């Protein structure tokens, strides 16, 4: 009860908070969740021609020490993985 | 009572040994098992999660990002 | 002066080359269709997402990032089966 | 007899290290930052054998199909999941 599984570290996450697993290799990583903006497009975000461009769904990025964000693949470990936990 | 599950709750009972699938998913025939480290085997295999297709086969399952978020879960019955 | 198609069958390898010269490939295998991939670079996500502009020390810039567009008319990051990965029935959007 | 070549330094594109980890050869990336890594195959009929199980005898029977493994640093073996930047990167080499 002191660390989280995947799936309570999934729903701080739809909760909009940022979660990270101890287990991860460094510092300063962690994951967060953009929903949806149908305001993003290839013509610049809020600037879309077209009322049928597709839209973003949700997105779970990984923000890396790099200080870069990345779309997040989860990995087998981390998705069976213990040791989730809030970022603050 | 919950009409479908969330992938947590999936996990939870993968972890039990059951067959989970994802009614959004396009493919028929098509399901989630989890493999133990013992079965699979100073390097000590870890669980292994194995995703079965409808043309009979079996991948390592790459999670995404839509199955990780969804809550269209279902145990294989 | 314009090529010719000697082979069907195209790896993940050769949609990846063709992904970071911009272009869209997609697979046959897939259960749908109008699915592809894209993939959008730093300074193209700063532009298209409104954020990443990198004008504050600490605030995090997008890499790149490999997209998917589904039927859905809908856009996600795009996830690298080993499937997906080992596939051969790669093919460019065109 | 047959004279030893050079290794040149350049390095690959996963593409590439996917083809080789198709022709049984294990790869890795130098950006991984530690060290006793590699990815390697394991073959339908290899997998048919080490688990026992998809000789294909029946007719419902699943097969494992080819099948991506990382040897961690850890001394783990698991099914790798590539990231991104794994796909994206041009850091890939072969291992000696």
């Amino acid at each position: 009860k002191t660390k989280m599984s995947f799936g309570e570290a999934l729903e701080v996450l739809k909760q909009g908070m940022q979660v990270y697993r101890s287990g991860w290799n460094g510092k300063n990583m962690f994951l967060f969740l953009k929903s949806s903006d149908a305001l993003a497009s290839d013509f610049g975000f809020g600037f879309g021609e077209y009322i049928n461009e597709p839209v973003f769904g949700n997105i779970i990025f990984i923000k890396t020490a790099d200080n870069k964000i990345h779309a997040w693949v989860p990995s087998q470990t981390d998705v069976l993985a213990e040791d989730w936990d809030i970022v603050s």
